[PDB]
C-alpha cells in the first residue's frame, strides 16, 4: 500500500541522514570508499563500506534499521578482523571501526522512535 511505501521512504530517507553524518565524519574516512593492497579479497570475503551502503539505501535494500545495522556491524567486524595486530596502524583502525559502529547505534537509539522500527518490521514480516 501507499502507507506501507511511505513508510519505506522516510526509513530510507532517516538512513541517508545517518550515513552521511557518519560519513563526513574524519575519523571514518577510512570506511568510506571500497579498498592498492592484493590480500583483502582473500581475508575479507564481504566487503563493505559507507558508499556501498548508500548505494543499498538507493536500491531499497534495507526494509528495517535491523537490516542496515548488519552492515554497519559488517564494516566494523571486517575492520577487527582483517587488523588483528598491536602494531598502531592495526589499533588506530580498530579503535576507529569501533567507534563508527557504537556512533551509529547512539544515533539510531536517541533519535529513532521505537513504534517506527516496530512498523517497518511488521511490514517486512507481513512480506
Ligand atoms: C499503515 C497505516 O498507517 C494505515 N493508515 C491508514 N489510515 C490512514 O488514514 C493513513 C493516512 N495512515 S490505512 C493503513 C494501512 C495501510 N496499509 C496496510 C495496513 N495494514 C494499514
Ligand atoms: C558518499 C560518501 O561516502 C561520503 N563521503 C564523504 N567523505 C567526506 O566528507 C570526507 C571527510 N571523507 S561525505 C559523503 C557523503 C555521504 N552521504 C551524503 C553526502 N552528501 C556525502
Ligand atoms: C579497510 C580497512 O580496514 C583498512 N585497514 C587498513 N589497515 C592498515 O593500513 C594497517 C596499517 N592496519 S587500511 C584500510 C583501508
Amino acid at each position: 500500500s501507499m502507507q506501507e511505501e511511505d513508510t519505506f521512504r522516510e526509513l530510507r530517507i532517516f538512513l541517508r541522514n545517518v550515513t552521511h553524518r557518519l560519513a563526513i565524519d574524519k575519523r571514518f574516512r577510512v570506511f568510506t570508499k571500497p579498498v592498492e593492497v592484493p590480500d583483502y579479497v582473500t581475508v575479507i570475503k564481504q566487503p563493505m563500506d559507507l558508499s556501498s551502503v548508500i548505494s543499498k539505501i538507493d536500491l531499497h535494500k534495507y526494509l528495517t534499521v535491523k537490516d542496515y545495522l548488519r552492515d554497519i556491524d559488517l564494516i566494523c567486524s571486517n575492520a577487527l578482523e582483517y587488523n588483528p595486530d598491536r602494531d598502531p596502524g592495526d589499533r588506530l583502525i580498530r579503535h576507529r571501526a569501533c567507534a563508527l559502529r557504537d556512533t551509529a547505534y547512539a544515533i539510531i537509539k536517541e533519535e529513532l522512535d521505537e513504534d517506527f522500527e516496530q512498523l517497518c518490521e511488521e511490514i517486512q514480516e507481513s512480506r
